[PDB]
């Protein structure tokens, strides 16, 4: 069977999505051959009033956007002549698509999670301004293409929920998918429990927000133990016995205590300075009281604030962690250096930068337009003076689920899924140690350089101060001489051999900073080569590998699934594959745990040591040349008191 | 039709390859459902001599390598009890299906080219070692498979022309594919001119040398105008007929003169230090005469000497140039100086080295393995004071070949190819200028912080040179003024006044040098960031893009030739798809002519002007900072004549 228009034709086989009241279907057009979404209403939508099914239609005429799904033309059906939608076709899929692959289990990137909240933001926007609320914002109504650039956008879709609303005009009807409802429509819709109340504006930016903490963690809010299917009336007493600020809870035992959060979870995949900003946004959007519940405008402030933000990676020696600053392009150096002490604890004052080989200074005015382009494998470093603990990098240890001899075909490939995950987790973690040692040895090595260039420059000083005080020395010795030929002076020459003597041991002890700075010198940079791993071991590549087994694997089981009963054949070797899926993923855990972490753990417990024994050093090489200036300024009044006794 | 045996089973529908004894089929394993590859022998075989149809089994059962496809065991099938070979399966194809990737129509990368030379030779030298003859070794015959860590492995396979063969003992019979076939064996195998000759074990190396061209060029040495096949005597003339070192040759003309070439192409995807070695490889193991053709050890000793080359990236700001220096661990930093100039023609003494922000000094005879690690994101710079012509990158400009409005699924699936593999070397050369770009920007912005090292030292020194002239002028007007009150003296107070005048001109043309380091002193690196491209730009993600709609058509048009014949649908869609495909690829080549090149010419014509300038300022500092040390080297006959004047 095949419906056709006049100007398009689609198979009723190829079927985008399902709804209640509409399916979508791929379609091509009848001359061009080019593809489009088709939406085919069925005849129980005609038992609605003449006013709900004319508003979608009412809606797609006035809304064309980048983030919206635009709608090409209105046709009608050649045979039932019922009006069928020309949609822009999303060959990428969906958001709940993109969720599905293992790599996001447990959270987006950081790249592609700011481009769903810039699209989702821009789409929702445009449904503001136009005055269209959606009451149906899910994962799956949020479409993904991909832009000439590579970049994703995300459109919105399925206005089948839509209406025009007013800035301030409420409704009572319903509409919804269940996770992501808002707690007094959830209280009608699915509890059904009528404390006589009406819904405004608000009810979407719960949706946005419930939406949002699943791209990032790669799981819902609210997670009751049977979950939100199997035991509804757990969710609904979370979400109205909410603590006002929490983003998160969680009961971890049947029928027991939830787990309130009003933090990220660990195993999200986003920086510290992004959770900062992003925490107290999904604290207030999401809240059952429209008293302490966000607006419009204070939701757009605050997603600008940081959409209008750029990127400068920051990497701290002292403490072994790497940093996204999240700054405006508008703020001085000055604003740069508390958003730093904020996340690393180190004082504005203490802060001395290094980029690429060299020091950095920054003017206190300086705006962050202007800053040196910054990447993660090339950002700046933040050396401090003041000793700090190491921490490095903080990572949730997350294993493998146990695996059952059960044949269940849809357990086999919810396994597959989130044992890929594992590993896909494992592997972002592996890459991220590689990091970690490579711009450590990089930064060490521009460090024990950079302290090369203080102790010449010292030297440079102690030379040009040796000079003064010895011709100081030997021009008085003559004016003494020719007075016993023919108090202060007996006073002067204590100070000036004590000086000379002085000089002479910081002569000798800036020859053992330079047997320590010397090749082998316990500061060498030397132990970074052997100890932690190498880019040339692989290690990511070999996980790679046997995730690339195992997502082969797992995209095999998914049409198993679909497949809903497998003849002989593939059914035996989906019960062999189970077993070559584990021993690739124990495979991989085990190369992950013994030589991936152990060798970086071991790296770390070195860093410890070098440090202690660079901050020692600097602090002795400080001295030494603040000696050199002691004199300097002393000389000053020394230079003065007997080249001056020959004024007349 | 299925076949099977005691321990293995196999469908006759996977197939593998076909030859002309034996076909090899895709099996799997009855107990374990492992994969393997079955070679199953045909009734033809079976009217060969009891002597030929032994060696092959008795040849793999000798043989065992990780270069060489390993053969687990030897069964009977179940019905004609025929020996089938159990062998292991390489799901990545063959060097030929490689080859067919339009990204490698071009040549293989640097990369993967070395890979092939490595194990190629690994799985010769294991056949040599045994004393096995190949003489069949083609792209089909070279298997692929992804190691642990990622990295591709090739192991050699179909042995049917394979056979016992002492180290000097030659043969009568024939074997091999025609293209890559001895100019001996081929004037037996295709012209069948017999002159009375006999063919060793240097057979095997021409197979090699053929194959190996076609790896890094994508095409044929010899090719004639209407092809190896469409016209075989011309392939012999040209074999037969080449020139000593020559390593290509082609008739561009229908029945026309043939043209020789002893280098390679520029549509190479080699580097420029990687085709200095393999260009005399290729001339020697490439000749009719037994005499001036390379034995096995002249022939491992030169490969071997290349395998054992560690890579050193050097990218050299005078010419724009990035190289591959190909060095061994054991070479000093002299060997070193001279691989640079021998691509560069930088002088040894000339090269001043720069890494990660400071200039680099290496010892006369530091070896090659404490080099620091190189990458082409971050190698060493080589900038000269000698004037160079900065001639930058050199690429073939090849265009997109014209389409015929024919339908032939043949030709339409073939033109696919070659239109997707001129997109994939422009997006090649893309990238190659985005890197081009960017290490000029960060080599010149650590240039000019060099320049300020050079410059502030050279100002201490003149600090240190103007105090010790004062004190010296000062000191001797005391001393002539005593000797008023109670010819050496008036000449130095003409030479230190005018040292004095010249020492305060030196002292203000320094600032102007430092009003030209200045933020804006036409020597500002500013013109940089907006002249070329930058990676911001996303250029290459966006020819991507299109890359892979149009690899999404050829892979469909591969489909769609291995039909033969299509449904009306898919017909059509065909026919719409091949313009879809145009258009996607003028888009490409448009885009990359009007923007990628365009913007890339702009910077390189400013870059010119910038090396000028900054070639011209380091010639003045230079003299400015000799004439304080001439001053310095002045006052020290100076500090020894006025103050050593109070001897006694
Ligand atoms: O409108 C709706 N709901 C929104 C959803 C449907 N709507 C559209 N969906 C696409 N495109 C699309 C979709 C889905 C999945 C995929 N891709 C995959 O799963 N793949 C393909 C590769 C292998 C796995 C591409 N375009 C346009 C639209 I409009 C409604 C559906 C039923 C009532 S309302
Ligand atoms: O031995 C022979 N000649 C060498 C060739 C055949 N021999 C083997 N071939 C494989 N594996 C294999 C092969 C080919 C193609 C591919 N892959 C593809 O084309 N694909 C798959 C993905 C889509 C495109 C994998 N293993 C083992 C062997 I042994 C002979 C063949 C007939 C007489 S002799």
């Amino acid at each position: 069977g095949s419906q056709s228009t006049s100007n398009h034709l689609w198979l009723l086989s190829d079927i985008l999505g399902q709804g209640a009241t509409a399916n979508v279907f791929r379609g091509r057009h009848k001359k061009t051959g080019d593809l489009f979404a088709i939406k085919v209403f069925n005849n129980i939508s005609f038992l609605r009033p003449v006013d709900v099914q004319m508003r979608e239609f009412e809606v797609l005429k006035k809304l064309n956007h980048k983030n919206i799904v635009k709608l090409f033309a209105i046709e009608e059906e050649t045979t039932t002549r019922h009006k069928v939608l020309i949609m822009e076709f999303c060959p990428c899929g969906s958001l709940y698509t993109v969720l599905e692959e293992p790599s996001n289990a447990y959270g987006l990137p950081e790249s592609e999670f700011l481009i769903v909240l810039r699209d989702v933001v821009g789409g929702m926007n445009h449904l503001r301004e136009n005055g269209i609320v959606h009451r149906n914002i899910k994962p799956g109504n949020i479409m993904r293409v991909i832009g000439e650039d590579g970049q994703s956008v995300y459109k919105l879709t399925d206005f089948g929920a839509a209406r025009e609303l007013e800035d301030d005009e409420q409704f009572v009807s319903l509409y919804g998918t269940e996770e992501y409802l808002h707690p007094d429509m959830y209280e009608r819709a699915v509890l059904r429990k009528d404390h006589q109340k009406k819904y405004g504006a608000t009810v979407d930016l719960w949706s946005i927000g419930v939406t949002f903490y699943h791209a990032a963690t790669g799981s819902l809010p609210f997670r009751p133990f049977e979950g939100p299917r199997r035991n509804k009336e757990v969710m609904y007493k979370i979400i109205t016995g909410k603590p006002s600020g929490a983003i998160s809870g969680v009961q971890k035992a049947e029928n027991g205590p939830i787990d309130w959060s009003g933090d990220m979870p660990v195993s999200c995949s986003l920086s510290r300075g992004l959770q900062v900003l992003l925490t107290p946004v999904l604290a207030n959007i999401l809240e059952a009281d429209q008293e302490k519940c966000w607006g419009f405008d204070q939701f757009f402030a605050e997603t600008s604030d940081i959409l209008h933000r750029m990127v400068i990676h920051v990497f701290s020696l002292q403490q072994m962690t790497a940093h996204k600053i999240y700054i405006h392009s508008y703020n001085t150096a000055t604003i740069f250096h508390e958003l730093v002490y904020k996340q690393t604890k180190i004082i504005s004052s203490n802060q001395e930068l290094i980029y690429e080989g060299r020091r950095l200074v920054l003017e206190p005015g300086r705006l962050a337009q202007h800053f040196p382009k910054t990447t993660e494998e090339n950002p700046i470093f933040v050396v401090s003076r003041e000793p700090l603990n190491t921490i490095g990098l903080i990572y949730e240890k997350i294993s493998l689920p146990k695996v059952h001899p059960r044949y269940d075909l849809d357990g086999d490939a919810s396994m597959a899924k989130a044992i890929t995950g594992v590993v896909c987790y494992a592997c972002r973690i592996a890459s991220t140690l590689l990091l970690y040692q490579e711009l450590m040895r990089k930064g060490i090595r521009w460090l024990i350089e950079l302290i090369k260039d203080d102790y010449n420059e010292t030297v440079h000083k102690k030379t040009e101060v040796v000079i003064t005080l010895d011709f100081c020395i030997r021009n008085i010795e003559k004016t003494v001489k020719v007075y016993e030929k023919l108090g202060e002076i007996s006073d002067i020459h204590t100070k000036l051999l004590r000086l000379s003597s002085s000089q002479g041991t910081i002569e000798t002890s800036l020859q053992d900073i330079d047997s320590r700075l010397s090749p082998g010198g316990s500061l060498a940079d030397a132990w970074a080569h052997q100890e932690g791993t190498h880019p040339k071991d692989r290690n990511v590549e070999k996980l790679q590998v046997l995730l690339n087994c195992m997502t082969e694997i797992y995209y095999q089981f998914k049409k198993d699934k679909a497949e809903r009963r497998l003849a002989y054949n593939e059914e035996q070797i989906h019960k062999f594959d189970k077993q070559k899926l584990y021993y690739h993923a124990t495979k991989a855990m085990t190369h992950f745990t013994d030589e991936c972490v152990k060798k970086y753990e071991a790296f770390l417990n070195k860093s410890e040591e070098w440090i202690r024994k660079m901050l020692h050093l600097r602090k002795q090489l400080l001295s030494l040349t603040n000696q050199c200036f002691d004199i300097e300024e002393e000389v000053s009044k020394y230079q003065e008191y007997t080249n001056e006794l020959q004024e007349t």
